């Protein structure tokens, strides 16, 4: 029954505290930066002309927090990504989403994971460094379908019927895409 | 410490297990008749010509479980509707949904709470008898707007571009309706 | 699609926000008077001589919020007790607990539901008026058995071996009481 | 919009399925084995003489599933413990608990993490192999306090007062132990 065995877990528990503390800080920047991209991209729902303006704005915020993922990547020790990966999972997914929509609005195709990683400045695999997880990518893409679902509908409201129709096609391919999996 | 205020609670906790249980049996059937109505309504996504036949069979279930909500209404005592409502909330919502989908397919307008009641054999207000809550109505409709979002897409996949565009107008208007609520 | 069944629901959803909100204000105070009663009852763990003084101050809060359950009872309409009970369940349970701890410290026997009512200014049964549910009583007691488990230990830490042994007899009997329930 | 990008995630999603599948199988053995240790150790609450019999029984089950953790440890790839660590976290914690109680019943002191690891045949650190996590250890020990809380009380019921008193002392040291942390 030694307090001695609780004594030297005073230093571990204390240091883990402070690791999780800094991870939480950098992660909360990226949240804030992201959020302002996400808010601007909202305008597509009401002013159609604004797309180019919002995509350039989004694009710039992404690059602003590709830098933060650099700082984050060095606070994560060794091979212990999935110990803390909880703290940046949601954020990463919203970003995948943002990029995917930006690239759809620009060129009308689905961004590959590789590119999302490249734009964010992260790796394609576990091995060579702080990476971008397939499940995250897939879940971000999944948000996309739901967002364009809304956009297909506001396009009819803003009487751009032809566009609304295309959106629908694309969402169709995402759904077939997903059923390949289930 | 008296082992008797405990003896006179096991006779209550027993009695309650029975009420709660009989409530469960009835719902489990409503649970079952609706799932079959909803499973048939599935087809509208793949073979547009089945709409009529599907709407027939849905409308037949709905009334076959307006009857079950009968037996259910005579198992809830006094004014304890809300003490057990947890047991049939989600079930009711899905029905509102089915009915609402059904009338939409048929006449292309949004059902009123007032009718979903009539069709089910429930009262509009608490007073009168077993009733249909305004909150459960709106989440029923919230669900429809999501299911229509899907159909509007699959409509593009089956090449009924004209129809897809209509569903969107409607979804469009439902959103205006919800916005007016916060 | 009618934007008016939506206009006549915002007047309901408003009215409900108000009921729900005023229910919240009253509880938040009961929430506050109890936490202070419970925060004082803390001392029994560290300085056994304070028991009397603590029990005094607890018994003073309890009655100071038998009054608040007054104002609360005139905000719940009709027989919608269970529609809102979610707002005061956890609060009530902690009170039952405090009172039950209080009478135990004083006379060393288990209070009956019947008294916790009287002390609070609630009725035994649904009929009569705003009431004290049998389930909330038992979880109140379940809590006491956990809090006594602690005290029984701290009693060993302050060297009142005789007392520690008594608390255990009591906890012992409460378990027999609960076992008789499943 | 390529199905081609969903096509080659057919093989990853498929392989991860099957990894998680086998991890889930070995993990479910250890659950079953554990459980029967946990069930036998229950007798301490009623027949005091049985301790030696239960501790030997527990001890044998532990060694039986130190072997399974061997099989599990090779199904976990590379440095990806914390990817799957969710599947065996609870199980590990119950085991720490079991060992800790077995060693308390035998010799009356608190098992160090090192020993629990040694008995289970796992490592003390991240680095040199499949390991036993400090937080798990700590949470298992935490179960212990709650279990002995019950045991302190049944000892009074079986009129072994002197023992009940010791238990309480020990629980006291666990609590002081924990507050060093909070």
């Amino acid at each position: 029954v030694n307090l001695d065995i609780f004594s030297n877990y005073q230093k571990y528990i204390d240091n883990e505290q402070e690791v999780r503390e800094n991870i939480r800080i950098v992660v909360r920047e990226i949240e804030h930066l992201s959020k302002e991209a996400q808010i601007k991209l909202q305008i597509i729902h009401s002013d159609l002309s604004q797309i180019s303006a919002a995509c350039g704005l989004a694009r710039k915020q992404v690059e602003l927090c590709a830098q933060k993922y650099q700082k984050l990547a060095e606070l994560v020790p060794a091979g212990q990504y999935y110990r803390y990966s909880d703290h940046w999972t949601f954020i990463t997914q919203r970003l995948i989403f943002i990029i995917a929509l930006v690239i759809y609005l620009e060129a009308g195709f689905l961004v590959t994971r590789e590119t999302v990683a490249e734009m964010l400045g992260l790796k394609i695999s576990q091995s060579e460094g702080f990476h971008l997880d397939v499940e995250d990518y897939l879940l971000g893409i999944l948000q996309l379908a739901s967002e364009l679902s809304r956009f297909a509908t506001n396009s009819v409201t803003m009487g751009d019927y032809e566009r609304s129709l295309n959106i629908s096609h694309f969402i169709g391919d995402l759904n077939t895409g997903f059923r390949l999996l289930n």
